[PDB]
């Protein structure tokens, strides 16, 4: 069946040009809307909140973790890097990596996270132990927003990231005061007025995290708390098909308007 919510979205899909995919879940029935929702995507830096959650889960058995060193070196520093720039020479807590990954979507940042779980791999070895089989990190910062079509690395769907991102945030994934502070961390996002936002109603409260790379690949993913009703989860990913298309947030931002318009 297609409903008219998935209609829309397809209607919207068809002026962009692109390729749009989405995933909401409502908690307060636990109903799904999804568009493109089993098709892969690059997820470019909606990654970083798995890596920044594995490390919380490693965290919960090292009360210090999170303020453990980390050397930042001239070398290290990748294509963006606004947080980690500031302390070459000197160190940075992970959570300073953390907050700097996720809030300011730090590359170098990120870089440090998935060192600290020894490689892409050790990202996806946490996902596969938080029920995710689909998401799969192969490569560092930058080169994982390479997005190539047909590419799967560093891929995953709408609908394991919508899942994935219900645990971790509104789940049972990370232990109480993990989640709380990934929470907290996505809440303070910098980057996301003009993304999934910028679709709801002003009174709502979002966390999110973007993303973009090659192909114009323009994403995010969003925990809501809309104004008098149960958190949504939604994950909305675009993604064009020439090498160096210019990023589309509005689209995000009206796949969001249209999920909205249908609850
Ligand atoms: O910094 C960025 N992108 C980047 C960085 C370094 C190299 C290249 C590159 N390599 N080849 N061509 N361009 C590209 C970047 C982009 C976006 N954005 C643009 C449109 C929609 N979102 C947002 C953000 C932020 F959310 F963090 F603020 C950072
Ligand atoms: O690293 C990147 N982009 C970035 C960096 C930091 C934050 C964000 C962000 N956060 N939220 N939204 N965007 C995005 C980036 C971008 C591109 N590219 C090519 C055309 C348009 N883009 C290519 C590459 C690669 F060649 F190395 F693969 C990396």
């Amino acid at each position: 069946q297609t409903s008219a919510v998935q209609q829309k979205l397809a209607a919207l899909e068809k002026s962009s040009g692109g390729r749009l995919g989405v995933a909401l879940i409502d908690t307060a029935d636990n109903t799904q809307v999804l568009y493109r929702g089993d098709e892969r995507f690059p997820m470019c830096s909606t990654s970083k909140v798995m890596a920044a959650a594995a490390v919380l889960k490693q965290s919960e058995t090292q009360k210090q973790l999170l303020n453990q060193p980390v050397e930042i070196k001239h070398a290290d520093l990748v294509n963006y890097n606004p947080i980690a720039e500031k302390h070459v020479n000197g160190t940075m807590t992970l959570a300073e990596l953390s907050a700097a990954a996720l809030q300011y979507s730090d590359n170098t940042a990120m870089n440090k996270l998935i060192a600290q779980l020894g490689g892409p791999g050790g990202v996806t070895a946490f996902a596969r132990a938080i029920g995710d089989e689909t998401f799969r990190l192969d490569r560092t910062e930058p080169t994982l927003n390479t997005a190539i079509p047909g590419d799967p690395r560093d891929t995953t769907t709408p609908r394991a990231m919508a899942q994935t991102l219900r645990q971790l945030t509104l789940g049972h994934a990370l232990g109480e005061t993990q989640r709380a502070q990934l929470v907290t961390w996505l809440k303070g996002n910098t980057t996301g007025a003009a993304s999934i936002r910028a679709g709801l109603p002003t009174s709502w409260t979002v966390g999110d995290k973007t993303g973009s790379g090659g192909y114009g690949t323009t994403n995010d993913i969003a925990v809501i708390w809309p104004q008098g009703r149960a958190p949504l989860v939604l994950v909305t990913y675009f993604t064009q098909p020439q090498q160096n298309a210019e990023s589309r947030r509005d689209v995000l931002a009206s796949a969001a308007r249209i999920i909205a318009e249908g609850l």
